[PDB]
């Protein structure tokens, strides 16, 4: 299966930008926007960019209808940048021009190539005042009827994993996780199989046409680390949408030769606590006999 991390506008880019330099295999990025500047400095292999005739290569100026405009019209080379790609990411800053007016028109232009089309967006900081983040809501909701599964992460949470000297970009580096966990734990299960197989086709049937998401991934070794690294996979504090309330659930288990099937189950049994309710899971277990105590968990939630 082919997939491919489009960012869209200025925060978009730099997410992708910050993924491909921290070294992301078997994934194709694509740079969207109206920005020649920032284009030119993108790191991805595929670059578009769009309504040129609108900006003159500047940005959209916080305007969003300037973004979903510029999209329509270059819809076209959005499809042939695009074909071929059994999933698509589509990430983007919500709040400002471009992003929050193009990403959802890439998203949906995504959709009806036949794509798995993802989501994941921002809220922009409460110090941006109400109209930001009004502009910002609107997008959201359109990038909710475009997408197959949405997951938002507000950046007024990344207050609240910083102490007063974190510099600036590592609380970006933080939020980056969340989309390159998600896109790297998606790859490793389509290409490897599993005592307890997963493929890309159970990835369709727990995403297709959602709502909203949760992806996370957790690692532990030692006593209990079925229990921790379950718990970590479903730790929230960046993201709009907690596991509580889910209905479906991917969920996988990555173990050496010592993974135990008490253990599985109790990894399983946290997942089906924590979401409150009856989750209709699609469960697997990789062995990866070159790991030692350490344990991986990956859940993908959806079904709110
Ligand atoms: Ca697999």
């Amino acid at each position: 299966a082919t997939l491919k991390v489009i960012g869209v506008g200025g925060g978009g880019n730099n997410a992708v930008n910050r993924m491909i330099d921290h070294g992301m295999n078997n994934v194709e990025f694509i740079a969207i926007n109206t920005d020649g500047q920032a284009l030119n400095l993108s790191k991805a292999e595929s670059k578009i960019q769009i309504g040129e005739k609108l900006t003159r290569g500047l940005g959209a100026g916080a305007n969003p209808e300037i973004g979903k405009k510029a999209a329509e019209e270059s819809r076209e080379q959005i499809e042939d940048a695009i074909q071929g790609a059994d999933m698509v990411f589509v990430t983007s800053g919500m709040g400002g021009g471009t992003g929050t007016g193009a990403a959802p028109v890439v998203a949906k232009i995504a959709k009806e190539m036949g794509a798995l089309t993802v989501g994941v967006v921002t809220r922009p900081f409460s110090f941006e005042g109400r109209k930001r983040q009004t502009q910002a809501a609107a997008g959201v909701e359109a990038m909710k009827a475009a997408v197959d599964t949405l997951i938002v992460i507000p950046n007024d949470r990344l207050l609240d994993i910083v102490d007063k000297s974190t510099p600036m970009m590592e609380a970006f580096k933080e939020a980056d996780n969340v989309l390159r966990q998600g896109v790297q734990g998606i790859s490793d299960l389509i290409a490897t199989p599993g005592l307890i197989n997963l493929d890309f086709a159970d990835v369709k049937t727990i995403m297709s046409n959602q709502g909203s998401a949760l992806m996370g991934i957790g690692v532990s070794s030692g006593e209990n680390r079925a229990v921790e690294a379950a718990k970590k996979a479903i730790s929230s504090p960046l993201l709009e949408t907690s596991i509580v309330g889910a209905q479906g659930v991917l969920m996988n288990i990555t173990g050496g030769e010592s993974l135990s099937l008490f253990e599985a189950q109790e990894a399983a049994d946290i997942v089906q606590d924590a979401a409150d309710e009856d989750v209709n899971m699609i469960f697997g277990t990789v062995i990866n006999p070159e790991l030692q105590d350490e344990i991986v968990v990956t859940v993908i939630a959806t079904g709110f």
